C-alpha cells in the first residue's frame, strides 16, 4: 500500500501542517494512501541524537536516518517542508526549551575536558544543513506552474521602485577568496585521497585521512585567505563609512563551519575592533565568540555588573562613530545584521533587498541603499548584474515578465553541500594537498596560511549525467531554451562544461535551444529575456539552484514558496519540496501574538498534487491520479478566487485558505466522472463545506486579533498548537464525519 511521508519541521510550515495534515489524511484515506508524519524538527533531531539522556517515553527514533534509507527505495514518496538549518544560537535556544520541558539534554559546550568534546561533535550533527543533503538524492526540477504565474499576473505583489541613482551594489573580494585560488580536476580512475597540510615546520598534518572518489568525479580544492578577508572587510567598511552608504552582510553561515562561522565572526570583530581592542582580555576570559553573533557577546556580558558592562556597551556604540550605518533585521527590537549569523541568509536576503528597490532597513526604521557585502565572489557577481539591470531598466513587472525555471545539480551531496566533512581551518602556514593514498601523488595543491578556510568539493558523474538528462527533458517538455550557467574561467565549472558538452550528445537535442554562458552573462541574457516576457531554463549548480530559485520566483510571484520543486530520486522514489523558501520565522511571530498565520501553503498543495499524480503513474492507483487531478484543479480554483492568505490580521489567513482548498477539492471530487463511489464519498463533504462557508470563515476570523499560546517555539505542544491551528469546530466536525 502507498505511503506518503509528510515531514514535521519547524516554525511556520510546522504550524501550517498542524492545520493541514488532518485535511490530507481525510482526503488520502478513500484512496488507500497512508499518511506517515516524520518529525525532523531541530528539537527532534536533538532528542534523537541523545537517547542516553532520555527516559523510555521521551526517546525518539532517528527519523532523518530513516528517511535517508527510504531515499534508496523506489516506492518512497516524501513531502518535504522547509526546515531550520540551525545555527549555534538556535541550537542553544532549542536545548534550553527542551531541558526546561524536562528533557534533560546536555548543554552545548562552546568551549570544552574530553567528554564535552565528544558531546560537541555529537551536537554538530544537529547543526547546519543536516536534512537536505541527506534527502536530496536526486537532481532538482523547480518551476512556477502556469496557474501560479497567471495568478501572479492578475494579482501582482508589491515591488519596490528602483532608482537610476541607487548606490546599492555588491562588494565581493577581488582576490584571496575560494574563487581566486580555486583548482579543479576530473578523475579518469577511481582514487582514494587524503587532505593533508605540509607545515613549513616540516611536519605533516592530516585533516582528512580518507576520501573515496569515483571514476568521472569532479573535485575541487579552494581556500579563503583570512588576511584577504579581513582586509576586504576593513576597506569595505571604510568605503561604506566615507560614502555614507549602509553596510549589510549577506552570507550562508551554515554552508561554512557552522560551529565556527569565520566569515561572519571576522566581520563582527573588525567592525567593533576599537571595542575589542579594549576588552580583548575580558572577552576571552568570558568565552566570547562573535562567530555566533553579537548576541553571544551580550549573553556573556549579562553576568557582569553595570559599571564595566555599560563601559562595554559605550565602547561598542563608540565604534559607530568611525564605522558605517548597519543594516537591521528588526529595527523595532534593535536586531542588527550582526546579531546572529543565521538571521540574514544571502539566498533570501539579497532577493528581499532587490525586490525592495535595492533597499534594507537601517536603525531608524527606513529603507535605504546598501553596500551588500558578499565576501565570496563565486556566486555573488550575478547579484551585481541583476542590480545594474534594475538600476538601468527599473524594477521587474510580474504582469509582463517571463519566467526562469531551474534545473539544479544537487544529487548525492553535490559540490559545496557535501563539503561539510572536508572543510577545515588551516592551523599553520604551508601547503594544502589532496594526495593519492596509494601513490602519494598530489592531485591538487594550494598555498595556505594559518586561519584560512580550506575546502574540498566533489560532484559525481551519475548525478551530472542525470542533470544534463533532466535539462534536456525539461527543454523538450516546456519548449523553453536552456542555459547552462557555467563560468569557463572557474575550473570546476570548466570541468562541468566538458561534462555537459559530452553528455548533450547522448540525447536528441534536435530543435532544442541549449547554450552555455558564464554566470554573469547567463544572468544578463536571462534578464533581457525576462523583461520581454520570454522564458529561460537555468540549468545550474547547487548553490545557484538555491540562489536563483529564491531570487527569480520572489520577483515573479512575491515568494519562492509558490514554486513546484520536484526531486526525482535516483532509486526511483519521489521527493516534493513545498516551495523553494525557508521556514519563515517572522510569521510565527504574527501568529503567536495576533493569531494570524500569513504562511501560504500553496507549496504544500502543489507538492501534494505532484506526489499523488506520481504515485498514480507508478502504482496504477486510479484514485491517486484522481486526487492529483482534482487537487491541481482545486488549486486552480483557489487561485481564480484569490483565496490565498492575507498579511493583515483580521483577514484571510493560512487556515481559511486551507478551508477553501478543502472545499474546492471536495467539489472537484464530487464532480469527477471516473469514480462514482468516490464522487459520492466527497459529495457529502462538498455540500457541508459549501453550505457552512460563511460560518467556518467567521469561525476562523473570530480568533484573529488576540495573542495566542502554542506552548513552545522549537518544541511546541501538539495539543495547544492543534487547539490554535484548528479552532473551527464546524470545519473539524465536517472533516471528522469522513
Ligand atoms: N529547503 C529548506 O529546508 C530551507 C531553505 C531555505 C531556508 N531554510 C531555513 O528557513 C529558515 C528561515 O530562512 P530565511 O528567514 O532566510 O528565509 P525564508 O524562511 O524564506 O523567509 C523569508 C521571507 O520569505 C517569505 N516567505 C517564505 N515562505 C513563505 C510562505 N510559505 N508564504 C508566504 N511568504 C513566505 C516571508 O516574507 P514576509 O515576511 O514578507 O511574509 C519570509 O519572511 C532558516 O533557518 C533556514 O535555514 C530552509
Amino acid at each position: 500500500q502507498p505511503t506518503i511521508i509528510y515531514t514535521l519541521t519547524d516554525e511556520a510550515p510546522l504550524l501550517a501542517t498542524y492545520a493541514f495534515l488532518p485535511i490530507v489524511r481525510a482526503f488520502a484515506e478513500p484512496a488507500g494512501i497512508k499518511i506517515e508524519a516524520s518529525d525532523i524538527s531541530v528539537a527532534a533531531r536533538i532528542l534523537a541524537e541523545f537517547p542516553d539522556y532520555l527516559t523510555e517515553e521521551q526517546r525518539v527514533p532517528d527519523n532523518l536516518a530513516e528517511l535517508g534509507r527510504l531515499t534508496q527505495l523506489p516506492d518512497t514518496n516524501i513531502i518535504k517542508l522547509p526546515n531550520i538549518s540551525a545555527s549555534v544560537p538556535q541550537l542553544v535556544a532549542a536545548i534550553k526549551e527542551l531541558q526546561d520541558k524536562g528533557y534533560a539534554v546536555p548543554d552545548y559546550p562552546a568551549d570544552p575536558t574530553d567528554q564535552e568534546k565528544a558531546i560537541k561533535e555529537r551536537y554538530a550533527r544537529c547543526l547546519g544543513s543536516a536534512v537536505n543533503p541527506v534527502l536530496r538524492q536526486g537532481n532538482s526540477d523547480r518551476r512556477a506552474p502556469k496557474a501560479v504565474k497567471e495568478y501572479a499576473r492578475k494579482h501582482p505583489h508589491s515591488m519596490g521602485e528602483w532608482s537610476m541613482a541607487s548606490r546599492t551594489h555588491v562588494a565581493h573580494m577581488r582576490h584571496g577568496d575560494f574563487y581566486a585560488g580555486e583548482k579543479s580536476m576530473t578523475l579518469d580512475r577511481a582514487r582514494n585521497v587524503r587532505m593533508e597540510l605540509l607545515a613549513k615546520s616540516g611536519k605533516t598534518i592530516v585533516l582528512k585521512p580518507e576520501v573515496p572518489l569515483d571514476d568521472g568525479d569532479v573535485i575541487d580544492s579552494m581556500f579563503m585567505s583570512k588576511k584577504a578577508l579581513c582586509d576586504f572587510y576593513e576597506e569595505q567598511m571604510q568605503d561604506a563609512f566615507e560614502t555614507g552608504v549602509m553596510f549589510s552582510l549577506h552570507v550562508k553561515a551554515t554552508m561554512m563551519k557552522v560551529s565556527h562561522p569565520i566569515v561572519f565572526g571576522h566581520a563582527v570583530r573588525i567592525f567593533y575592533k576599537d571595542a575589542f581592542a579594549k576588552h580583548q582580555e575580558l572577552f576571552d576570559d568570558l568565552g566570547v565568540n562573535v562567530n555566533n553573533g553579537l548576541s553571544d557577546l551580550y549573553s556573556k556580558i549579562e553576568s557582569l555588573p553595570a559599571s564595566q558592562r555599560d563601559e562595554i556597551i559605550e565602547d561598542l556604540h563608540r565604534c559607530h562613530e568611525h564605522r558605517p550605518e548597519l543594516a537591521m533585521v528588526d529595527s523595532a527590537r534593535g536586531i542588527s545584521n550582526f546579531h546572529s549569523p543565521s538571521d540574514v541568509i544571502v539566498d533570501a536576503s539579497m532577493p528581499a533587498m532587490i525586490r525592495a528597490g535595492g533597499k534594507m532597513y537601517g536603525a531608524d526604521g527606513k529603507l535605504k541603499d546598501t553596500k551588500a557585502v558578499n565576501p565570496e565572489s563565486t556566486f555573488s557577481r550575478i547579484y551585481q548584474e541583476i542590480i545594474n539591470f534594475c538600476k538601468t531598466n527599473g524594477q521587474f513587472d510580474p504582469t509582463t515578465m517571463g519566467t526562469v525555471p531551474n534545473v539544479g545539480l544537487m544529487a548525492q551531496q553535490a559540490e559545496e553541500y557535501g563539503s561539510h566533512d572536508k572543510t577545515f581551518e588551516i592551523p599553520e602556514d604551508g601547503v594544502a594537498n589532496i594526495v593519492d593514498v596509494a601513490t602519494g601523488e598530489v592531485l591538487l595543491t594550494e598555498n595556505v596560511e594559518a586561519g584560512d578556510i580550506w575546502r574540498m568539493c566533489i560532484v559525481k558523474d551519475a548525478p551530472i549525467r542525470d542533470w544534463v538528462k533532466l535539462a534536456v527533458t525539461r527543454a523538450r517538455i516546456s519548449g523553453m531554451p536552456v542555459l547552462f550557467w557555467l563560468d569557463p574561467y572557474r575550473p570546476h565549472e570548466n570541468e562541468l562544461i566538458k561534462k555537459v558538452k559530452t553528455y548533450l550528445k547522448d540525447h536528441d537535442t534536435e530543435g532544442l535551444d541549449i547554450q552555455i554562458m558564464s554566470q554573469v552573462r547567463s544572468m544578463r541574457y536571462t534578464c533581457e529575456r525576462l523583461v520581454r516576457g520570454l522564458d529561460t531554463i537555468a540549468a545550474t549548480g547547487n548553490i545557484l539552484r538555491d540562489y536563483l530559485t529564491d531570487l527569480f520566483p520572489i520577483l515573479e510571484l512575491g515568494t519562492s514558496a509558490k514554486m513546484l520543486s520536484v526531486v526525482p530520486l535516483m532509486a526511483g522514489g519521489g521527493m516534493y519540496e513545498t516551495g523553494a523558501g525557508g521556514s519563515a520565522p517572522k510569521h510565527v511571530k504574527q501568529l503567536v501574538e495576533e493569531n494570524h498565520l500569513r504562511w501560504d501553503s500553496l507549496g504544500e498543495f502543489l507538492a501534494l498534487g505532484a506526489g499523488f499524480e506520481d504515485i498514480g503513474i507508478k502504482t496504477g492507483n486510479e484514485r491517486a491520479k484522481l486526487l492529483g487531478k482534482t487537487l491541481d484543479a482545486a488549486i486552480g480554483k483557489l487561485l481564480d478566487n484569490d483565496k490565498s492568505p492575507s498579511r493583515k490580521t483580521g483577514e484571510l489567513d493560512n487556515r481559511g485558505s486551507q478551508f477553501y482548498l478543502a472545499m474546492y477539492w471536495a467539489q472537484e471530487l464530487a464532480a469527477q466522472t471516473d469514480d462514482q463511489q468516490l464522487a459520492e464519498h466527497f459529495a457529502s463533504l462538498a455540500d457541508v463545506l459549501t453550505k457552512n462557508e460563511d460560518v467556518i470563515v467567521r469561525e476562523l476570523t473570530e480568533v484573529q486579533g488576540e495573542p495566542v499560546d502554542i506552548g513552545g517555539y522549537y518544541a511546541p505542544d501538539s495539543d495547544m498548537t492543534t487547539a490554535v491551528m484548528r479552532p473551527s469546530k464546524t470545519f473539524n466536525a465536517a472533516l471528522e464525519a469522513v
